[PDB]
């Protein structure tokens, strides 16, 4: 549920930087669904994010293509979607998208506010989730509802780490 090695940000009030965009979405529904994701996370726990679009942040975001300068390439259209660093200085903590995939605020492959959701639990310092109803857990899978709030499991994932 919370990643292994329990490394975790010591303070509460984090920053963050969108370093680049897909041209897929306009540039302020990349900046909404970034911001949306954040505060399924804040609202239930003490952690508070900020945005700056200079200077480094703690928890840098961006969209890159196979190969991109820290060992672990993309793959193309499918398959991996984006992944995650675990708290830490430096690349700790940042968040890379698959400049390849289809990004959308619909429910068509792939809702970027759903994957940012999940891949900034990884940020957080949490694992996967064995709850098929998580958000942490491994596969996506776009779920039709009105109540946009975290699943129960993932409040318990990070009130385990933060209160
Ligand atoms: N309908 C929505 O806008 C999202 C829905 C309501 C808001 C809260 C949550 S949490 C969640 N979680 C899932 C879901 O498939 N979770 C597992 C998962 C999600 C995203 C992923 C992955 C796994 N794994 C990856 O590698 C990439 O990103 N699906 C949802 O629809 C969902 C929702
Ligand atoms: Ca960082
Ligand atoms: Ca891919
Ligand atoms: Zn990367
Ligand atoms: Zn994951």
């Amino acid at each position: 549920m919370l990643t292994p090695g329990n490394p975790k940000w010591e303070r509460t009030n984090l920053t963050y930087r969108i370093r680049n965009y897909t041209p897929q979405l306009s540039e302020a529904e990349v900046e909404r669904a970034i911001k949306d994701a954040f505060e399924l996370w804040s609202v239930a726990s003490p952690l508070i994010f900020t945005r700056i679009s200079q200077g480094e942040a703690d928890i840098n975001i961006a969209f890159y293509q196979r190969d991109h300068g820290d060992n672990s390439p993309f793959d193309g259209p499918n398959g991996i979607l984006a992944h995650a660093f675990q708290p830490g200085q430096g690349i700790g903590g940042d968040a890379h998208f698959d400049a390849e995939e289809t990004w959308t605020n619909t429910s068509a492959n792939y809702n970027l506010f759903l994957v940012a959701a999940h891949e900034f639990g990884h940020s957080l310092g949490l694992a996967h989730s064995s709850d098929p109803g998580a958000l942490m857990y491994p596969n996506y899978a776009f779920r039709e509802t009105s109540n946009y709030s975290l699943p129960q499991d993932d409040i318990d994932g990070i009130q385990a780490i933060y209160g």
